[PDB]
């Protein structure tokens, strides 16, 4: 029921109405579920020319997607590997930034705990992926898509240094 925004430019960025859990570095997981829905296309709000919407008569389209990518219209682009690095520093330093002003005794914390985590994710940039909200800034609150030790349990990460908490 929780709603955590960003104030840079996440925009809703996650919610605790799935379920939350802070690991003992500064970020927040929330859990996501897949659910089937019926869905007719939808390329954009208009953008289509002529259609049938018939393809076979043996399934309409049914597609699962995860129900916070769904709610939130979550949007993953591509990125590059040196282009990561851009935009994990110039963003790290934004945020040390928004401390100095707020809370200056968050800077080193927040420096080293998110370069260890940094560290950890340079490992695999390819496996945690890389959304966007609707925003479209690369410089926002950047959330990446890792599966569990499993597989089977879809988790996404939104630092905490840049997520709020609001309460209904």
């Amino acid at each position: 029921m929780l709603l955590y925004k960003d104030v840079i430019s996440g925009d809703e960025l996650v919610s605790d109405a799935y379920d939350l859990k802070e690991v003992d570095d500064i970020v927040y997981e929330a859990d996501c579920q897949m659910v089937t829905v019926k869905q007719g296309g939808d390329v954009d709000i208009g953008a289509n020319p002529s259609a049938e919407d018939a393809e076979e008569n043996a399934e309409e389209g049914t597609e699962t997607v995860n129900n916070l990518v769904y709610s939130f219209r979550l949007s993953p682009t591509s990125f590059d590997k040196k282009s990561y690095m851009s935009y994990i520093k110039g963003y790290m330093k934004a945020i040390k930034a928004r401390l100095q002003e707020s809370n200056p005794e968050r800077v080193p914390v927040f420096e080293k705990n998110a370069i260890g985590f940094v560290k950890k994710i340079l490992a695999n940039f390819k496996d945690y992926d890389f959304y966007i909200g609707e925003s479209m800034d690369p410089d926002a609150m950047v959330v990446l898509m890792n599966y569990r030790e499993d597989g089977i349990t879809p988790y996404m990460i939104f630092f905490k240094d840049g997520l709020v908490s609001e309460k209904f």
